[PDB]
């Protein structure tokens, strides 16, 4: 065999150097480009020093104090600590909610939290895909055809935003609610722009005998700054990814009520919640298997990093840019939908200019700049939507403020001229559009403007002074 | 007023949190200074490590590469690629003929993700009931009608079971049992058989009920890998893996599938193809997984490196000498291994014969460092308290053990069934009786002694011990 | 510890082998022709089909289609199982190169079921009328409170439509919007209490834009189909089901018509493309769902579509709507509501909620009055037990000869039963416990019986001789 | 419009006579040939008067005293008494068991008895086809084809037959039904020729947590008789149709459990069985619309016909003619499953002979003999099985009595040579086969010897001239 020391302890970039150098690339990549999509963060090296490290080793099945396997004592500390942070981290009190973070992300989280309460076929209604909800939430063609296993293992109708405003149309949702009679309704959602009414959708779920889940895998690190409506004062259960605004490791968490329901006519008196044990039952054993401890620890170190007032002031920044971006677009005349922005995002409409958004978000990763192509209201394809979703969670947390993002806005508005004026000259067909793309010097020319504004910025999570480009 | 960066991005773990730090140093510590026998568990390499703990961890990459949903994804693609290349590498595979897809959080994922690509809701599948080996995502629901895994939920499982005196597969009752209730699947590998697994006769089986065949290789993949075992590639259509056990990687999984022309059957068209990739792809994402986790992904490439190397072969032969040796050892003692033996990496130990159930030899060996778990073995009916407890050899054959070594473990699981039969003998059969006796126990604290002693003169993989907070 | 003589147990007549039913049929039959029967569902079929629904023909197993059956000695079963599709088929004037029929389902549920068997997986999305809004318990009924009522609610993933909460009629854009989010398999049409006709059209317009199929379950006005006279569901649909005892006159049996031959052009199906429902049709039917088909029914529905391509019968469907409509404008002259505001078929919905009513209280007075009505839930209606409305048809009671006049002297009778209605819920108090005290011993109820059965009994009476029948007054 | 007296009031000979023709035709086929179809039976005159009457002309869906129509006075009436005769035909205290008579036929029945216990997807266990189950025991095809709905709304796993003695494999069963779990075990079958071992079934269904059904259509007859194994004792619910060896109207009864649940290891104390509400419910309004009245009136009669002492001993004599009929067909060397039969019927195996049924049932039928070819075990092909089944019931209701069922047995066999033998001139092949079923002299002198047996006997279900005063 080879000594431990050789295969074991011998580091990366010896072992592998074509994954070491793999690595080294994207870690250059990812500090010399602006990096918008809404959905990714830069995580801190003390979250990923944890994720890194020897509690990939261990089985946990089971919860703390409770396991299939010896050797948890530590896990076992881990994971509690990691819960109470996170029941801290949202300002949670540990009587009336519970939360199991073991969900090895948010899809496996959401589609744990729905077996937990939800038989096969049961019926849900999530904020239909085009509209800005997720594909877990049911997510199915407008041409019927079923994409997530939300819509396989469960029946989804979903609800829509209000077609000339962008707001949810809750009173669409009211009476489709009233119709199809839901046992769950999902709010959250992936590219909604606005702050939710909580309020009427527990009116809503009431009226129509539904539970209530929210999904703020988006603003997660919103609520924990209590910067945004908190979904917790009126729904049943809340899921939620680690990763995104949240500036945490790759997981998910389900949280849940537990203790006495609120009065409500037509229910015994001192009825209880009964959430727990069939949350954690879906996650394990039905759904998942071993947890992943180095996931956990992780995540409890970002759970702490978002209790902090330091966070608090990072999510206003994120508000703050978003909102200060958006304002800078429609100030060059562009369509944003609802108008503005009240979270970490804008849903940029790019209809009304000419263009899909793969043309921008192609000419866009030509120039170092990251966003993703983005579904919005009416559309049925996937591969050319209208629009592109810009989050300002990543270069926020890379220090940047109002008027970075304005010149942020500035690159994106070039991005966007020179992409119609590729669509003016080269035509609307994809391919002859791609002519426009190849030896384009004012791409060169924004792609080196863009590299150098963001090596102006500092970068979590490693050292720019020690990488390898 | 914002952190400076650097203040809340750039400085270690033991600065930003001293808590969980400390919880992973103490870890680490448990790590080292016991016999860790979990036969899923191994201890994967620094390599791997530094792979899973990097800004990998930072990107949105749904899709496949060179067809993604986001972005930015230059190097991811190529690690992807990479990825997907070496698995097919390490496992001796054409790729005009075999496909894989690495983006599976974890087994269970993998499986569910390969059932969804194939399997309609309620279709029928069988795989090893679970107090015979299989395991919680092959179907498994209790004796008692209780489904238990999701995969008793949105399929219809019918378990198979292993000979009830012998401890092997009983072919025979799974073919008779396949043709009278017309599974849509098959599924082989298992979680606590000790033995290697008739693929030959599973494909006959498969091909009289017109089934699809799985195989799940979780626990052996690595000796698969190293050839140490019969290959499921053969004769199955899709094969399931994790990567953290015997394959010593991260915790992922991968979805092997078959592409290309399938043999010849009476009823097919001619120049028929295996249309696998797309589905199982799909399945995968958008249908059940949101984005891939690249930092798992990148150390997987790692990891399926390592596994494609001489030193590694040399690692999956030692396994496999040491399990025997460890079986033989405890049988020598009388005790009831299934099968009477091992031809894996694991043997199966039934408690019953002695009076006592594995989750008391659980708790006892725990207090003596000695990690195992307790293990259903057949006609086991309760989770809490099973018949059995399961040896495996993967993790100690890491840290260096060889034969001699795992004789040792022999030696001291004797010590630690007879103590817990001390126990038992004293306070009773109950559990809180027996606790009584986990309590300032001599004993225990000297055959714990005995296993950090012994635990601490081997080497470790993952992390220098010379730089660890706990020491002693 | 001997056999009977064959003819002891096996040839006597049921007056002597059981006097017990025989009195009750008696019995039945003198309540059928001595009061009025208007529950829109009913009718009074012939003598004829009577004699072929009571004959030799129960006594034989046929499972399969005729020519291909799972049972020897079919030589005459199977030439009137023909005879009764080929009927089918003339009935309703469809050419037999493009509608197929299977004439096998027990009754009108059985049909459905089956029709959805044969198209559908199950839990596969359906949408028909809400059963407030005039559909049927087999079109998806779950209630508002969302309790799953009938079985395709249970085996089939239901989405109802409803009508217009003031005008009564069919929301067609609510409909064409709620099915291209819910995207059904499966729109059905046709109703049990939808007085108006129905737009067709616009249902294959919204089923072609949604990718449904598109089936109409003409049960309650199958014989206003048959004798043209209200739209015709052939031209639209891919499936047609019905019963046959309602309007059309005939013995209770289901029928279930569906499309053959090329189908027409729509972009994306491949040219040469033809309809594919005949063997998932009967396979549904047989051997899915039914066992050996009720071969009595079948010959006695062969006499009924015989009966039903007459020259009279046509008259008859002409005379049930004059019927209704004259008894609806009645209704209406006297403040009552109808949905609609009137009917285009052979019944009228009656909306009591205004008069402080509910149906379940009319019903029962009305019964009383040898007036045989069913509550029936209106628009916003929760409650089956008490619902908001009475239905009343003319199919039964113009079957007997009853013309626009007599059914104006209907409309007095109903308004004389409403009235007493009132009367006693006024005086008795409006819980059902309360009220039943006031229907005994009540004059003006002895009063409007008499009335009724003397009117009842100025009219022939179909299916057996009133001559012969043990109980002449 | 026609007058009320020419539409509704003219005969049917004169209204439509194509259709009294062939039904005139149809009455002369049934009493001319030999009809052993074990299914059917030759109901009576009053049981034919009541399901053609004006019964058919009322809606009446619910309950006796709890309908969604005015005017069932009387429709309730005869429904409470067709209820409680049915529980007294089959001697059931009132207070254990009741009683729903609105299923149209036997699948009817079977599905909403299912559909009331049962979930979409559940698991259920019945007897497998070609051992002798019905189509609503779940029955999919060896080759994995789901055939019923039964085995599509939900999860069958069919048990078989021993494959060498043709006896139920009950340790097999068991074994299945521990693996398996099904919610719902069904007994009871269509062509088995052997009576249940329900005290098993019970034993089966109680270690593997199952509900018990028994669907006695075939032999309900000889149950109420007395003449076989009661499953009331041991069942949860019982399904059956009417129209079989009961002699009734084609139609179902979902009998089923109500009061004191038995000792249970498990079950809380004054426990009770809740089947009623469900079982009403799934019938309507879950799975029917409104009641066939002429069916349930007609039920009534044939129930009360079935309490008699004649029914009892024709139910006797069914039993006697089987056995009379099997010996017979054993004594010339033909194999029956099982060896014989302790019910109404006997599965003929022909393969042995290098036959298939469909062969011999269209033979038969040419000669006036009534048959169906039936799968056996191990058969796949539902249009060529293994078998023919054989029922003495209706013959038996003409008065038929062993050696009558004697000279049956003798032109089966005269029947069968002569298949033998179309088979060696003309070829296995069915369209080759067919060749010799036109002038053949044999099949002709045999369809006449059967014409002039079959004329020979009495036959029940038309009005007797003498009794035309009341
Ligand atoms: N053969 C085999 N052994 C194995 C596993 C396996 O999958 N297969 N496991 C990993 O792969 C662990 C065991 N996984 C299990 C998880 C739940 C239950 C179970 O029956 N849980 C019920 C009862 C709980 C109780 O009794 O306390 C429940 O959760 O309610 C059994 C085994 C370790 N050993
Ligand atoms: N054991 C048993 N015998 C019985 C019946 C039964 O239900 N069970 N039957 C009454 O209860 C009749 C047979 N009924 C059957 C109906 C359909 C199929 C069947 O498998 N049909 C397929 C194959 C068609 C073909 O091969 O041509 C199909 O319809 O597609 C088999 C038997 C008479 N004998
Ligand atoms: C055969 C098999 N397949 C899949 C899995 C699941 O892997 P995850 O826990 O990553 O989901 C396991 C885990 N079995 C763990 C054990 O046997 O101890 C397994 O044994
Ligand atoms: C609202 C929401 N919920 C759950 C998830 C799933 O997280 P995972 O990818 O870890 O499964 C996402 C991811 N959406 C990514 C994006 O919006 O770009 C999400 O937006
Ligand atoms: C055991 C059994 N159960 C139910 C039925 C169905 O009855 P209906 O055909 O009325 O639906 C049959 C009919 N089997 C007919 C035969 O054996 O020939 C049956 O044999
Ligand atoms: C539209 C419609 N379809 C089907 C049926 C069912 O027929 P059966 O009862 O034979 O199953 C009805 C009966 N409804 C009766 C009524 O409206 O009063 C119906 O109105």
């Amino acid at each position: 065999m080879d000594p431990v020391s050789v295969w074991g302890n011998t580091p990366l970039a010896t072992v592998d150097p074509e994954i070491h150098d793999l690595i080294e690339k994207e870690k250059h990549r990812q500090c010399r480009g602006i990096e918008l999509i809404a959905s990714e963060n830069f995580t801190s090296f003390a979250v990923i020093e944890a994720l890194g490290s020897a509690l990939t080793n261990k089985y946990s099945e089971g919860m703390p104090g409770n396991r299939y396997y010896g050797g948890n004592e530590f896990i076992d500390q881990i994971e509690n600590l990691c819960r109470s942070r996170a029941l801290q981290a949202f300002h949670l009190d540990a009587q009336s909610w519970g939360v199991n973070v073991q969900p090895y992300s948010g899809s496996p989280a959401n589609f744990a939290a729905y077996t937990a309460v939800l038989n096969p076929h049961d019926r849900i209604m999530g904020l239909d895909l085009p509209s800005g909800g997720h594909l877990t939430h049911g997510y199915y063609t407008s041409g019927g055809k079923k994409i997530s296993a939300t819509s396989i293992y469960f029946e989804s109708l979903p609800y829509k935003v209000n077609s000339t405003t962008g707001y949810i149309d809750y009173d669409r949702l009211e009476e489709k609610a009233l119709d199809f009679r839901p046992k769950l309704i999902i709010c959250g959602g992936s590219a909604y722009p606005r702050d939710w009414d909580y309020k009427r959708f527990r009116e809503i779920a009431d009226k129509c005998g539904a539970l209530l889940l929210c999904d703020m895998a988006h603003t997660s690190g919103l609520v924990a700054a209590q910067e945004v409506n908190s979904p917790f004062e009126y729904c049943d259960i809340v899921t939620t990814t680690t990763h995104k605004s949240l500036r945490g490791p790759r997981a998910g968490m389900i949280f849940y009520r537990k203790g006495p329901k609120p009065p409500k006519k037509g229910q015994p008196e001192n009825a209880v919640y009964d959430f727990e044990d069939k949350i954690n039952f879906a996650v394990f054993p039905s759904l998942q298997g071993g947890p992943h401890n180095h996931q956990i620890g992780a995540l409890a170190v970002a759970l702490k990093q978002a209790a902090s007032p330091g966070f608090k002031a990072y999510a206003k920044q994120v508000k703050a840019n978003a909102v200060a971006l958006g304002n800078y677009l429609m100030g060059k005349g562009y369509s944003l939908v609802t108008g503005g922005t009240e979270n970490h995002l804008v849903l940029w409409d790019l209809r009304p200019l000419g263009l899909t958004g793969n043309k921008v978000e192609k000419l866009c990763d030509l120039c170092n700049i990251t966003v993703n192509k983005n579904a919005v209201f009416g559309d049925s394809s996937a591969l050319a939507p209208g629009g592109v979703r810009i989050g300002a969670p990543a270069m926020t947390s890379r220090g940047l403020v109002e008027k970075d993002f304005e010149q942020i806005g500035e690159f994106l508005h070039r991005a966007v001229t020179l992409t119609l004026e590729i669509q003016k000259e080269h035509g609307k067909l994809l391919k002859d559009f791609n002519k426009g793309l190849v030896n384009n010097k004012a791409i060169e020319d924004l792609k080196a403007d863009v590299e150098k504004f963001s090596a102006t910025f500092d970068m979590p999570g490693f050292l720019v002074s020690e990488m390898k480009y």
